[PDB]
């Protein structure tokens, strides 16, 4: 087998989850109107963190790909996946519970292309394929960098279909 463009495909985007990264939201602040400390070993999310949303409509027989993840600003962005364990109608996000490594991307001033952190953006992809076993809906929280916000971002995971 070569890889070529005739090969069965599968794009599925990341989407902005704005309920679940609302209730997040609204947890730091309860936690701050309230006095109360966060749980043990928690993770509050930061206001340049927004949680996103992968739906599998397929879980068997995928490969991943490559990622396409495009900025229409310079700027730089990270996203982190969180564990298939993770509940988001049951629990509290746990910091233990986002995955290593992230995939970093980033777009330089005067250039349109965009470059990413190569190894770990492709270890990190390689492990979705099994992660969509796992279940069909998958959580990321995405960190944008100064000058970026969700709406410069786009995006999706390519799966060869096997
Ligand atoms: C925590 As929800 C209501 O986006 O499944
Ligand atoms: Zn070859
Ligand atoms: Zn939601
Ligand atoms: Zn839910
Ligand atoms: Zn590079
Ligand atoms: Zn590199
Ligand atoms: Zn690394």
């Amino acid at each position: 087998a070569e890889d070529g463009p005739q090969k069965q495909q599968l794009e599925m985007p990341l989407v902005l989850d704005q309920d679940l990264t609302q209730q997040m939201r609204l947890r730091v602040e309860s936690l701050k109107q309230r006095g109360e400390k966060k749980q043990d070993g928690e993770k509050l999310i930061r206001p340049a963190e927004s949680v996103y949303r992968l739906d599998f409509i397929q879980q068997q027989k995928l490969q991943f790909d490559h990622w396409n993840v495009v900025l229409d600003k310079p700027g730089k962005v990270t996203i982190t996946g969180t564990s298939q364990n993770w509940t988001p109608d049951l629990t509290n996000l746990m910091t233990r519970q986002l995955l290593d490594p992230a995939a970093i991307f980033w777009r330089k001033e005067d250039s349109d292309a965009m470059d990413w952190n190569e190894a770990d953006a492709l270890e990190f992809g390689e492990r979705l394929s099994d992660l969509a076993k796992i279940r069909k809906v998958m959580y990321f929280l995405i960190t944008f960098g100064e000058g970026v916000e969700p709406a410069n971002l786009k995006a999706s995971v390519v799966f060869n279909q096997l």
